[PDB]
C-alpha cells in the first residue's frame, strides 16, 4: 500500500480539519528517550489545501547568559539541531512529522534534568520554511515554546493509520500527548551512568 | 569531441522521445556492487523541450519503526545518502544518470541480505528539484520504489553513445535493467567478509 | 516573557529609530574574549518597516598575499568563519544580533596580535542576504570593515532590555561599543599559554 | 583604500572592456603550485552592466570509466571540491577570480602528471549561478575543459592594480596565462615525496 503514487500524488487523506494556521506548530514541545537517547520533539504540519514544497525545519534556542568575562547577552541565540548535518531538516512534509533533537553533549540541554527544566529561562523558536506548491510562491512559518510549555517524559500521539487505500491524517490527535515511563536525570548524567560498564 | 560547448550549449541528442513526465524516474530501482561497494541506484532524466537548471536529489526511506522503548512510529522518515556530504547531489543533468546510494554502515540497506529484501516494508521517495532554465520558474518532481520494485542482483542499461558529434540518448533503455553476476549477503556481511584478511 | 507569540509575531519595539539603510551593519567590528576565546564580532540589523526572511550572513577576507612559489595575488578572498558549519549563519533577525567569528587555528587572524594589526593591509566584506518577508522579493546588503575599522579590546554595548511586555531595542546604541579589559596576545599565543599546565 | 565602501558600492573599475559572455569563463584552466599543493584553477568575471549576486561556483569531472566489476559507465560525473566545504565555492564576484581546486587524496586528478594528462579522456564542467542584482533573476553559466584546454606548469596573468583611488580591472588580461617553474610529478608522488623526511 503506497503512500507515493507513481504519478508524484500522495495517498493521504487529511481529516478532521480547524483554522489552518494552528495545525502548523503543536502547542508543546516533549522530552523523551528514543532508541537509548533523550530527546527534545515538536510536531510540524504542512499547509491545508496547499502543499508546501522544498521544506525545511530549523530551531534557535534564545537564552540571555554571561561570558566568563563577565558580558551579559540578552537572548542570546544559537542553533538547535535539527538535522542539518545528515540533511534530516529538509522535510517531505505531506502527513504531520514528529521533529527530533538528540539530546548529546552538543545540546544546550545536554545538563539539563527534569527538576531543573522548569527553573530555566529560555524559548525555542521553530522556523518552517519552504514553498507554495500551485504558486511557486515562498513562506516562512515561526512559532515558539517557552519553559512551561516543554513537557518531559512525554511522547505525541501519533495520527497517522492507514484506512482503506489510504493513509489517514486524524488532525484531533496533532497537538495531544501522552505520558511515558521516562529517567528524570540530564541526558549528561545518563550517558555517564551508561558508559559505566 | 565536447559535451559542453564553449558556449554554454551540449551536444546532445535525445533520441526516441513518450510522455515527457514518465522519463523523469526509472520505474525501478537496483542494487548491485559498484568498486567492491553494494549500491541501490535508480537513474533520472531532464525535463524534455525543457534544460532543469539549479538541480538536486534527495532521497527518503519511508519505513515504520518502533523504538527500543515500545514506542511506534507510523512510516518513520529518514534521508537517504546520495551525495549531500560531496555535492554530489547538485546535478548537472542533461542526458539521464544513474544515481547511487552506497550502502555502507550508515545505510537503513546496511544490515538487508538479497533473502531478506523482499519481507521489507519500505518505500523509497525520490525528490528532484530544481528550475525551469528558460523561465526561471521552480519545479519539483517525486516518485517512490515500493519494496518489489527494487531488484537486487542488476544495473541499469546505459542510454549514451556517440553518434556523428552528437552524444546520444536512447530512451528506449531509460527504464531497462539487465541481471549481473551479485552477491547475495547484505553490505555489512560483505564487508565483514573483506575485512577478515 | 516570551520573544515570540504562538501567532509567530514578536514582542519587539525598535526605538529610537536614523536613515534605515544605516542600520544594517555597525561601522566598527570588535576583537576581545568570550567564553575564553578570542572573537571577531560586528553587529547586524533587521530592516525597519518590513522584517527579512531566511536570512544568512558571510564574510570574506580580503588581503593581498604572495605564495611561497612567488606568485602574488592581489586582494585574495577567503571566506571567515561566522556559522557556516552548524548552521549558525542562519539567522533568526529581528532584534540587532552580534555576529561572532572565533579566532581559531583555522582563522586568518590567528596570528595576529594587538601590536601587528594597525600594520596589517586588509578589509573584511561583510554580505547579508535574505529576503523581504511582504514581498518575497530577494536583498542583499554589503559593508566593509578596513583595519583601522577594527577595534582591539572592545565589546559592543548591548541594545535590547525587557520594558512593559515589550522587548525593547535601543537603536542610539547599536553602532557604539565599550572597552574591556583584553589580553593583546594573538589567539595563537594565548592558545599555547593556557595549553601549558 | 578601500573595495568595498560604507554605502555597499564598490571602488572597481572595469577597463578595456569584447562580448560580455565571453568574459564569465578563462577559456583555458592551468595547474600549477601554490603553497605546497598542485592546484588546477580558472578563472570567472562578473556580468557586464549587471552585478551577479547569491554567486557559487561549481565543477564536474565527466570521464567514462569502468567499475572493477566490469560495468562501464559513459561520461561518468562527480563533483570536483572548489570549496563546498569551507564556503568558499559562495563568491563575492566584483573583479574576477581565480576559482582553485587543491590536488589532493580526494581529486580525481591526484594520479596524474604532466606527461599522463594529455593521455587523458575528459572535460570539466564548470557552472557559474546567482542572480542578477538589479533584477532579484536567476541566472547560470556554463562552460567547459577538455583535456588539451588544460595547461600545466601555468598561471593566470594577474588583471587587478589599483589607479587613483579605483581598483582597476584589466580584461586584456582576463584569459591571458604564462609559464612558471613546475614540478611534472603528480600531485600524489609529489606529496609522497614531501613525506619522505
Ligand atoms: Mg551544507
Amino acid at each position: 500500500q503506497r503512500y507515493v503514487r507513481k504519478d508524484g500524488k500522495c495517498n493521504v487523506h487529511h481529516g478532521n480539519v480547524k483554522r489552518a494556521e494552528t495545525l502548523v506548530f503543536s502547542t508543546h514541545a516533549v522530552i523523551s528517550m528514543r532508541d537509548g537517547k533523550l530527546c527534545l520533539m515538536f510536531r510540524v504540519g504542512d499547509l491545508r489545501n496547499s502543499h508546501i514544497v522544498r521544506a525545511s525545519i530549523r530551531a534557535k534556542l534564545i537564552k540571555s547568559k554571561q561570558t566568563s568575562e563577565g558580558e551579559f547577552i540578552p537572548l542570546n541565540q544559537t542553533d538547535i539541531n535539527v538535522g542539518y548535518y545528515t540533511g534530516d531538516d529538509r522535510l517531505f512534509l505531506v502527513s504531520p512529522l514528529i521533529i527530533s533533537h538528540e539530546i548529546n553533549q552538543q545540546s544546550p540541554f545536554w545538563e539539563i534534568s527534569k527538576a531543573q527544566l522548569p527553573k530555566e529561562e529560555l524559548e525555542i523558536v521553530v522556523i518552517l520554511e519552504g514553498m507554495v506548491e500551485a504558486t511557486g510562491m515562498t513562506c516562512q512559518a515561526r512559532s515558539s515554546y517557552i519553559t512551561s510549555e516543554i513537557l518531559w517524559g512525554y511522547r505525541f500521539t501519533p495520527v497517522l493509520t492507514l484506512e482503506d487505500g489510504f493513509y489517514e491524517v486524524d488532525y484531533n490527535s496533532f497537538h495531544e500527548t501522552y505520558e511515558t515511563s521516562t529517567p528524570s536525570l540530564s541526558a549528561k548524567e545518563l550517558a555517564e551512568l551508561a558508559n559505566r560498564a
